[PDB]
């Protein structure tokens, strides 16, 4: 199945449906690029982006009816409108009390989209969202209960203005929304707002993927991080590759219900280095190091949660507490201290510890570059935010330096013209 260039629709033998190259692509060469079919601005991005286009830029103009979306100009609000009058006036009546799940914005805007354009868009030139997997079979009853909490919000907040289908149909396009939703960020991998890209959703997982997923604006662009040779597949990650194997695998099962058969999960060989125990006189014994790594992921799961009613000061202190703990058995590069130093450096940066944010960063690093694959977003968004705390407290080469880290990356990922790398540029000299 054909139609975009240099690339088809197949079967992939005991995966199933996926894209494959009829041509070579290089190392930073564009494959496709897909329009979002449907699309929100996060809320707590309101007024720094365009609502319809996610143009980053100060002087947006207001929506003078509900005054919480802002536009580039009265086009780019005039052609917002038919999405927009979903919430517009929900958002006055409600006031402070409109509060939707991200979920069931983007579930709203489906149902519209459907609506005004039924037949195949431009976003779904080899998927359609009606072939969206649902897994439905295989959720719990939990699951299937916050679904119908879903369909509940979705008739509270949207019944002026949505007609709806049936509760069959609702819990299976919900299910679709929960598993084939992206998020869109920032050069930063700051969360911006929610997406379907129906021709993205094609492509089978690697966790030694060849291409990797960037957005300019709305618009999600795919371009080669390895070689790709005629006939071959093409492979995107579903998941975050820091973690070792049985964590990566539990994700995937968690959300999609397979397991991953790749070379890194075979072979496993960066499984000793991601959870790297400490070298002492007296080495740790096996009991003690199954123990550190179920607290662990134990403290993982427990911060997770815990962001949702803890003070910021509380946050950090489960983290340096948690990091102080672990570091009996594991070393500082160890993925799971990785981890609790990151959420460490994010609590730093929200409360403007911009000292101890920079400390944290120079310590993740190098473990991320060595944990990551060559040209990982995740080490790209890290060298960047290193040199705008090395440029903001004037340690002007460290910072120069460390941009430059984050230019050689995003070149190959973003492109080399992508207004994320002009904006770096300019740091540079500005
Ligand atoms: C045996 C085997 N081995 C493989 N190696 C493999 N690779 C893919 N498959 C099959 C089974 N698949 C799914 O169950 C599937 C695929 C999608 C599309 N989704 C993916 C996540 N996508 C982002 C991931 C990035 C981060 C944001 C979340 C969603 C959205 C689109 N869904 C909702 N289910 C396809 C494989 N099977
Ligand atoms: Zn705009
Ligand atoms: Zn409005
Ligand atoms: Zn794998």
């Amino acid at each position: 199945r054909a139609e975009l260039g240099g690339l088809e629709r197949f079967c992939s033998p005991g995966k199933g449906r996926g894209l494959r190259a009829l041509q070579p692509f290089q190392v930073g060469d564009l494959l496709f690029s897909c329009p979002a079919y449907a699309y929100v601005l996060t809320v707590n991005e309101r007024g720094n982006h365009c609502e319809y286009c996610f143009t980053r830029k100060e002087g947006l103009s207001k929506c003078g009816r509900c005054k919480q979306a802002f536009y580039c100009n009265v086009e780019c609000q005039k052609e917002d409108w038919p999405m927009h009058k979903l919430e517009c006036s929900p958002m006055v009546v409600f006031g402070e009390n409109w509060n939707p799940s991200e979920t069931v914005r983007l579930t709203a805007r489906i149902l519209a989209k459907q609506k005004i354009h039924p037949e195949r868009t431009p976003s779904e030139k080899l998927l359609a969202v009606k072939e969206f997997e649902s897994h439905l079979d295989k959720l719990d009853n939990e699951k299937k209960d916050l679904i119908q909490s879903d369909i509940a919000a979705l008739h509270h907040f949207y019944s002026k203005h949505l007609e709806f289908p049936d509760n069959d149909s609702l819990v299976v396009l919900f299910a679709q929304v929960n598993c084939n939703g992206f998020t869109i960020e920032d050069e930063e991998l700051s969360h911006l707002g929610s997406a379907i890209f129906p021709d993205v959703a094609l492509m089978n997982h690697s966790c030694c993927p060849n291409v990797i997923v960037t957005y300019k604006g709305t618009l999600a662009e795919v371009r080669a991080v390895q070689e790709i040779k005629p006939g071959e597949e093409v492979f995107t990650s579903y998941i975050d590759l820091l973690y070792p194997t049985e964590d990566r695998n539990d994700r995937l099962r968690d959300s999609y219900f397979f397991t991953c058969e790749c070379q890194e999960c075979t072979t496993k060989d960066k499984d000793k280095a991601k959870v790297e125990i400490r070298k002492l006189s007296d080495p740790p014994k096996a009991e003690a190091i199954r123990d550190m790594v179920r607290y662990a992921r134990n403290v993982i799961e427990e911060f997770r949660r815990a962001k949702h009613y803890k003070s910021p000061s509380e946050l950090l202190e489960i983290c340096e507490l948690s990091q102080e703990k672990m570091s009996s058995v594991f070393e500082d590069s160890n993925v799971y201290m990785l981890h609790m130093m990151y959420q460490a450096m994010g609590v730093c940066l929200y409360m403007q510890d911009w000292e101890g944010a920079l400390q944290y960063g120079q310590k993740i690093i190098k473990p991320y570059s060595k944990h990551y694959p060559l040209y990982s977003l995740n080490v790209a968004s890290m060298w960047l935010k290193l040199g705008r705390l090395y440029m903001g407290l004037e340690h002007k080469a460290a910072g120069e330096k460390a941009l430059k880290k984050a230019i050689a990356i995003m070149e190959v990922a973003h492109g080399k013209d992508h207004p994320y790398i002009s904006e770096i540029k300019q740091e540079i000299e500005s």
